[PDB]
């Protein structure tokens, strides 16, 4: 599993269950490809992306659809989604664990990049 | 002002200075538009973006280039950028200060929204 | 002044304000002695603790009340408090902004220090 | 495990591998008794602190050495430690895992609590 997005609830506490969100990749055009999504499961994580032959070197956006999010649970988000942009690879295969901590008026997101 | 962006730097406990912004506006086709752009002061403030006769009800972006700031410090951080997408005075016009915290790896932004 | 605490609150999008600290300085013989105390304003400012001659070199604890903030929201937290513990003026006197970020079950804070 | 403990690095975007803490409960005499400690693994989780039997409704500080692990990567940092004091139990037996995520000038730290 090259690629990992591990969503929380700083209002609940809780894993963020059934956050929709899509993969893009930058073509040579500079536009957005897409290429993966899914939504989160019980546990607030989405696997099973994309695999290590098709997750090349490139410029890689994560949109996660945190106002759908909001709206199911009857709260007035800020953001229209959060964004997660970054350059995979660089240096040859790695793993990536995009993680976000989620409040209505507030996101916060890293990356933990491991062997 | 109507908008205002503040950015610090959580690597070196300071403003993030001089770090370059440009904000957009969705057009009526989809598309975004350009609609400001500045860079941080020392303080690590963006002020006079635009007025609140031109900040008309809409979807706009804030894209914060986190990762030139960072490379000019000599590291390589993870993002591109720090984006920000939010529709803006959907019930009267608002007062809005867009915060952002830095570190090579992660951040974190907030909004706080005052009527006027 | 050397030493201002920023509040926010990420549920509302707003400054958290009316909010209860108290500052401690570790003495000698290890104990925490109370050194200053406010409530955050309607910015979610504290202002004014101390002055630059009381503010020595030393070990210094900012407990932010988050629980009653949040139960006067009707709103059951996870932190009793936020602690931000920290030594300050080390290597000559400098200006501390201590800033923290609310959500109910997480915090963040940030300094900001600068040379006066 | 009834309470886990996780700490990452946002200046390397990894796992806080051999971060130090202690924890403690708050005694009848308003002072903290320690009662576990440890420190984090190759993944920067902390586990086996207590156990359920053990793990009663009280509070509960987790006092994290952030100051020696930024002191071994030769980065001044602002905190002395970060500390985490809440509330366990309240309605029953919960799974807690407190997440830390760590820079030299600031930290955040959320609670994720679970069945
Ligand atoms: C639980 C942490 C995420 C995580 C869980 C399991 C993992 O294997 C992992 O690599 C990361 C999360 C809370 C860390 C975190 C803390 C604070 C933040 O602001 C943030 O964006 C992320
Ligand atoms: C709002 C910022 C502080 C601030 C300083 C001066 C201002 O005029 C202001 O509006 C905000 C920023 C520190 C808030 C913040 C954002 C994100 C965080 O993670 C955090 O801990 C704190």
């Amino acid at each position: 599993c090259p690629l990992m997005v591990k969503v929380l609830d700083a209002v609940r506490g809780s894993p963020a269950i059934n956050v929709a969100m899509h993969v893009f990749r930058k073509a040579a055009d500079d536009t957005w490809e897409p290429f993966a999504s899914g939504k989160t499961s019980e546990s607030g994580e989405l696997h099973g992306l994309t695999t290590e032959e098709e997750f090349v070197e490139g410029i890689y956006k994560v949109e996660i659809d945190t106002k759908s999010y909001w709206k199911a649970l009857g709260i007035s988000p800020f953001h229209e989604h959060a964004e997660v942009v970054f350059t995979a690879n660089d240096s040859g295969p790695r793993r990536y664990t995009i993680a976000a901590l989620l409040s209505p008026y507030s996101y916060s997101t890293t990356a933990v990049v491991t062997n």
